[PDB]
């Protein structure tokens, strides 16, 4: 059994998030060891917004410099499209595992323009 072809259709973040996820692993390679504390899947929103806070700011230095600022600016947008996108709750990401879910949540931040903060740098002389 196969399928010959089929077309993807994304409107909305929170239907596109299944898709995305299907295709996740065609990202490329990349070690970012950034743990994943039960906050930021937590219940609650106090909690999975607090956690979300921290594992970006982690994400945002080791990203452009360690010794970086925290954009808090453009961390609004990168953590308002997880709040929305609804990926901490959703069982589909909570069953990928640890390692695995940090690509998910940094490729999709990806999607945005706003949250594109995953741009790298321009060195300059």
């Amino acid at each position: 059994t196969a399928n010959t072809a089929s077309q993807q259709l994304s409107l909305d973040p929170k239907q596109r998030s299944k898709q995305i996820l299907s295709n996740l692993k065609k990202s490329p390679p990349l070690n970012l060891n950034i743990s994943l504390p039960t906050d930021l899947t937590s219940t609650d929103p106090a909690k999975q917004q607090a956690a979300l806070f921290q594992v970006i700011a982690a994400l945002q230095k080791h990203f452009k410099t360690n010794m970086e600022n925290v954009n808090y600016d453009l961390l609004q947008k990168q953590v308002k499209y997880i709040m929305d996108s609804n990926m901490l709750n959703l069982p589909q990401f909570q069953h990928l595992p640890q390692e695995e879910k940090m690509s998910a949540i940094l490729a999709m931040l990806n999607s945005n323009s706003d949250t594109a903060l995953s741009v790298p740098p321009h060195d300059s002389t």
